[PDB]
């Protein structure tokens, strides 16, 4: 069929009339191959004759041809011969530097790569050369709504909020302590203002401890901006969450999210609970009703610690008619022993709330019924939207022994893990 | 001591008179650090005030700052947002391509490298960018005396050599068969011309088998160019070796080489013996006296097979007074059984010759004495210039059992191995 092509490695002047002249670099076609050291070839012009089979290589870009390459010339010999002057040998690329020689083994690639000290250096490189990537880095992707974080206070050193700077724009809700209205502070920044009905809380004890809660800053943690004592009944001012509480969101705003966003809702809360855990600050009543959702769908936890200052015994007492029994572990129901682990238990139930899109935990049971059955070993079943792995996480929160339950550090790790899928 | 420097990740307008204005990208100096969410900072202008500690990063080029970076935005979310448009996330570089997204894990380096299909591609790349190498490839190293290989014949299809084309330039030596003169063929190419005294060889048998030896081409193999029958006594024409035989070179040309070049002398011969082995062609009398050295110090083997056609019984007979007893294994001395293994044995002795700079093997002993002692188990001691590893190689050639001796393939491998050091 087709003729085998070769390249002349060396010049060859014909020694007689049988010979064909070879010119280095030029290409020739074999008419007759053989174990013999002479082959019958054809010039690129059509001229024919015999050429030394050792003076030629095979068809595509072989190696003996180019400048550098030096077969089996030892490392020592290559060093004697050898800024940036190089050669390749049996592979290995040897280079002269300042005087010294650097050797790089070729396995086609060296072995190592560009060793950048920082990510920005890496990015700067591939913005100039694709060097192995699918395309040169050309355009960094945007974030239409960047949004700055929350400041621990509305300016430095201001717990007191002057209601002259508060414009009551819209009523939004009606929390357990009073009417939650929405407004701008100094007619610029959005702020949620929560009325506290008199008698609801022991103001003196609460407000003094709000000073601490002020200095609790975290991106997934509904920022407490301040309070006002002059205007009574009082008013705690907090970060504005445009989509209201998570429970109502899970139930009445289902068109606003996909089931693949649920795990992220858990992650958001978990990041927040890790923070409160690190500050050894117990939330005391973690539940979907106490998480809020902002304009961008981010879930943040609110009303953390707030139950310590509720005067209504029916909320505080573990035997009370409105106590969060359905979110409470056995140790809280039996001996009112709150701890990080009680928050973790609550989180498990909160995870369940999220994945059942806001269904009431143990909805068939009474609070005392739930208490008894939990204590026996009744655990919330897997919601349909929760995968085996996700359920394993929320279930771990419900271990009857407190110290055997994960930490929010651990849970956060586990959640980011399945998010990968 | 020195003030801690930071960069503003976001703008911050002062909300009151305690606050210091932050401008994204600009740098600020901390006067007071703290677990509190507000830090006391200093403008690059000297202005002071409090800034949100969450609005700033630490001193050197952190990460949240640049365009791309997106913290913990899952692979799926990054895909929805995302030719060559990119972002970096927790690391991983995600890139848009044509539409599809390619993900590269950053461990700072990706994981892989430029994957070239050929060495010439590799070299072409680093000639433009040093990309991790000590310097960009700039200048390929030279080879002053390149020199073309040997052609199996002086032109295609010419065993017969017309002595009218031969210019007898200089006498050189005086081989066992006759005077070796040096000359140019057609007053151009250098050629060695070896006179064959009449009666020395059985010409008819030899010359006919020289036709085969003609088509034995190898770079470390003294090329047999041709013969002439018309002029008698005859004349075999061969490749010209300017430095004569290796034995005399090892003894009288010691100023011309270093001991580090010895292993290369062995390698050269071994490459040649591998070739003759592959062509199942026995050398029959391998020894330093039968190797030649060219102008560039390269050692090549000559007179291969030639002993089959020597008429003098005292050379051929294993009991003869001039038989190569000192280079012969037991099986050759006892039963005249030549094979590849007999050549390997000879090579071992040749290695010894080289590393004792041409000393006579068993010089104290007579040929019959050597024969007896070899047969008992006397082996040549390690010469001082031979390392333990080199000696191990030449020693392997001397195993009393033939089939237990290495092949020239194996030996070649072993020699290139210690050459590395
Ligand atoms: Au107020
Ligand atoms: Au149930
Ligand atoms: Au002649
Ligand atoms: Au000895």
């Amino acid at each position: 069929t087709e003729l085998k092509k070769v390249v002349a490695l060396y010049d060859y002047m014909p020694m007689n009339a049988n010979d064909l002249q070879l010119r280095k670099g030029e290409e020739y076609f074999i008419l007759e191959e053989s174990n013999l050291p002479w082959w019958r070839a054809r010039d690129k012009n059509g001229q024919e004759g015999y050429i030394p089979s050792n003076y030629i290589t095979e068809a595509e870009d072989s190696i003996e041809m180019y400048e550098w390459y030096s077969k089996h010339m030892t490392r020592s010999q290559a060093e004697q011969l050898l800024e940036g002057g190089f050669i390749v040998r049996d592979y290995t690329v040897s280079v002269f530097a300042k005087g010294v020689i650097r050797h790089y083994v070729v396995c086609y690639y060296l072995a190592e790569k560009h060793l950048f000290s920082t990510i920005p250096e890496l990015i700067n490189y591939h913005q100039h050369n694709s060097a192995g990537l699918i395309s040169r880095l050309k355009y960094p992707v945007s974030k239409q709504n960047k949004n700055a974080p929350s400041t621990a206070g509305l300016g430095y050193g201001s717990w007191e909020i002057d209601p002259k700077d508060l414009t009551f724009l819209k009523e939004l809700g009606t929390g357990q302590f009073g009417v939650v209205k929405y407004g701008k502070w100094r007619g610029q920044y959005d702020v949620a203002i929560k009325m506290i009905r008199e008698g609801s809380m022991s103001e003196d004890e609460f407000i003094e401890e709000a000073k601490v809660m002020m200095n609790l800053s975290h991106e997934k943690l509904v920022q407490l901006y301040g309070v006002c004592t002059k205007q009574r009944p009082i008013f705690i001012i907090t970060e504005y969450m445009a989509n209201g509480c998570l429970l109502n969101y899970l139930r009445e705003m289902r068109h606003r999210f996909q089931t693949q966003q649920l795990l992220e809702m858990c992650k958001d809360v978990c990041e927040a609970m890790e923070y409160l855990e690190s500050k050894q600050f117990l939330h005391r009543d973690l539940a979907a009703r106490n998480c809020l959702v902002n304009d961008q769908g981010v879930v943040k936890v609110s009303d953390f610690g707030l139950s310590r200052y509720v005067l209504d015994d029916e909320y505080t007492s573990s035997v009370g008619s409105k106590f969060p029994v359905r979110w409470s572990p056995p140790e809280v129901l039996m001996y009112s022993k709150f701890s990080s682990k009680s928050d973790i238990w609550a989180f498990g139930v909160l995870m369940w709330e999220i994945y059942s899109l806001g269904k009431m935990p143990y909805e068939r049971f009474t609070n005392s019924e739930t208490a008894e059955h939990i204590a026996q070993g009744l655990r919330l079943y897997r919601p349909h939207l929760a995968s085996e792995r996700v359920y394993t996480i929320m279930y771990s929160c419900w271990h009857e022994k407190a110290d055997e339950r994960p930490s929010f550090k651990i849970l956060l790790s586990n959640i980011l893990d399945v998010m990968d899928e």
